[PDB]
């Protein structure tokens, strides 16, 4: 079986290149951030506008949903992170400490910490709580590109152009492991059962990793990624897929288990940076770069 993913809306509002979509939790809306300092909330089904939440005073990178659905984090080339208030779009805490700009963040599934990775090559833990830095972890010798809690927040993954995955121990902040050629790694994340993690590098190539075992299961190629981090995704809602962008301008759909593509998604005038994959039903967010500034909402049967 191949999916058949169908473009149902384009979301346009942004003003320059979007750089990173998240469905919440709950399955309602998509956030989306962009260099034009902004975030926004769209409707996740019929791609309707809700709100603009600013603050910022630089570009985000990146945002992310607490569990509940009701909290949503920032990061910024402003050096910051910000805690939102969803429902009323206000500023709850300015997370500050890296001394670079920050490009990606998590919350844990207790939603009590938050994890980000700077420019400046530490990941940071924060207390969502107090805004407080409850650790400062010397990852990596090089940009952070992703950081991500596993499906129970006792681990962290990140990954830097340092050409590393490291996982880290949450309470200890001790690193359990590095995965080291090593081209810049520009993605990782844990699988939803925290048994594997897939990883993009710089050289056109994503792979899926036994962490605990330290070995490659399968890799992912065919798609172009050679200057962007782009974010992938795992799809589970149907069939079992990888999803990621590509500089071809194109999302791609792999089948997980044999590493046939399955599906090119075709639309976007730009770079996709960033997909997201839709908590219950199968639908894609993708988002593009500043010739196209488009969110696009794919739908499919399986
Ligand atoms: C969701 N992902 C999170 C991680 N992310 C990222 C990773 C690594 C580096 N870097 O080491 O250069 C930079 C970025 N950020 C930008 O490229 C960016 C920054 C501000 C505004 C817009 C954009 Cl697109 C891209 C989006």
């Amino acid at each position: 079986v191949k999916p058949n993913y169908a473009l149902k809306f384009t979301l346009a509002g942004h003003t320059k290149a979007v750089s990173s979509v998240k469905f919440s939790p709950n399955g309602e809306w998509l956030a989306s951030s962009s260099a034009d300092k902004l975030i926004k909330i769209w409707g996740a089904y019929d791609g309707k506008f809700e709100k603009t939440i600013s603050g910022h005073k630089l570009g985000i990178s990146d945002v992310a949903w607490s569990s509940d659905s009701n909290l949503l984090v920032s990061a910024s080339d402003d050096k910051t992170l910000k805690i939102w208030d969803v429902s009323s779009g206000k500023c709850l805490k300015t997370l500050k400490g890296h001394s670079n700009y920050v490009f990606c963040c998590n919350f844990n599934p207790q939603s009590n910490l938050i994890v980000s990775g700077s420019f400046d090559e530490s990941v940071r833990i924060w207390d969502v709580k107090t805004g407080k830095c409850l650790k400062t972890l010397p990852a990596h010798s090089d940009p952070v590109s992703a950081v991500h809690f596993n499906r129970d927040g006792s681990l962290i993954v990140s990954s830097s152009y340092d050409g590393l995955c490291r996982i880290w121990d949450t309470a200890s902040g001790q690193c359990l492991k590095t995965l080291i050629d090593n081209p810049p790694v520009s993605f990782v994340k844990f699988s939803p059962n925290g048994k594997y993690i897939l990883a993009a590098t710089l050289d056109n190539t994503l792979k899926l990793w036994d962490y605990s075992k330290g070995k490659c299961l399968k890799t992912y190629t065919g798609h172009k990624n050679e200057k962007y981090c782009i974010f992938a995704n795992f799809s589970v809602t149907g069939g079992k897929w990888i999803v990621s962008g590509s500089e071809d301008n194109l999302v791609y759909i792999w089948n997980l288990q044999t590493k046939e593509i399955v599906q090119k998604l075709q639309g976007h005038t730009d770079v996709v940076i960033s997909t997201a994959c839709h908590p219950t039903e199968n639908i894609i967010a993708s988002a593009a770069l500043e010739n196209d500034k488009t969110i696009k909402l794919w739908k499919s049967d399986c």
